[PDB]
């Protein structure tokens, strides 16, 4: 479909905070609006909070957790261990860590295992298992909402991005 | 749904270009990777091309055009006629002008008034043309895309952006 040059609509997905609400009466009805803090700080969005269809995350995670759990997903450098065993091993640790940094970590680099080599059975399994541990870290306590989360979580997973300002 | 403290996922949609794409042979296949430029520059984002699932955007409108319609639809201090003929006459002539930003002028301006106040039948109806003119202007020659565009540029519309750096 793509080639250089072509313009596309990028998403690039990012933590919000609720910095203040705003009620209005605009006659003679009450109007909400969320003022968000975006791109840490460096934007203020204003949105009307019913046509704010945006999933939810943890307070334990909040904005700075989850624009880190964004970071790592996207990080560009990644060192994965070559021997599957070495591999899986790590994995296994990360998942059992508690971190949702680790977890992270493993959804990342299997996801783009899974679209460069293709991934052996454990690993397949492995991965289904991570997706779903790193939406419960996430996600508010809904099916709906965990799979766009999921959804957005796997596309950064195989995103690298590079800084340069 | 949301209070003060909330941390969401917010999509902040814009222009990204690509500026290359790299071939790569992972044994021993033929793999697709897009180099995009998004942010204005400030970053670059390398994304397998199977798993780009990007609306596409007109080449004369290009990155700094598409840019530049998001940034009127975001537009957080609009000067819009109290009455509804001097309104209406105005974005009458926007709508005939061809200039896409007139156009996103409009759009914006009859969204924000239909979850304000609501819109007269005329307006309703003028709104339906202009969004309809707007991602004529923008969409690629496909309902599915201009679907997604027009829902793109709906919530934009209804988003007041302010930038302190």
């Amino acid at each position: 479909i793509f080639k250089v040059g072509d313009t596309v609509v990028y998403p690039h997905h990012g933590a919000a905070l609720v910095e203040a609400i705003e009620t209005r009466t605009i006659k003679g009805e009450q109007k909400e609006y969320l003022v968000l803090k975006v791109a840490q700080g460096d934007l203020t969005v204003r949105v009307p909070a019913e046509n704010a269809e945006y999933v939810g995350v943890r307070d334990v995670v909040g904005q700075e957790g989850l624009d880190k759990v964004f970071q790592v997903l996207r990080a560009p450098h990644t060192e994965e261990p070559t021997n599957w065993s070495r591999r899986y091993k790590a994995n296994l640790e990360k998942l059992a860590s508690g971190d949702v940094n680790k977890v992270a970590e493993v959804v990342r680099d299997l996801w783009r295992r899974d679209q460069e080599r293709g991934l052996s059975a454990g690993e397949k399994r492995m991965l289904a298992k991570a997706r779903q541990i790193l939406v419960g870290e996430l996600a508010l306590a809904d099916a709906k909402a965990e799979t766009i989360l999921d959804e957005v979580l796997a596309a950064a997973a195989l995103e690298h991005h590079h800084h340069h300002h």
